[PDB]
């Protein structure tokens, strides 16, 4: 045959592809959607906690 492994890449799950942060985003930017106060500063703070 004619193929060495050059026709499969259309994003079919990789095993673990979905899962990956969604509900996160399907809520956190529920609240975040429209607040008012927008950061101006953005990462004013410590780098972690």
């Amino acid at each position: 045959m004619v193929a060495a492994a050059m026709l499969l890449r259309s994003c079919p799950v990789l095993s673990q592809g979905p899962t990956g942060l969604l509900g996160k985003v399907a809520k956190t930017y529920q609240f975040l959607f429209s607040i008012g106060r927008c950061p101006i500063l953005a990462t004013q703070g410590p780098t972690c906690s």
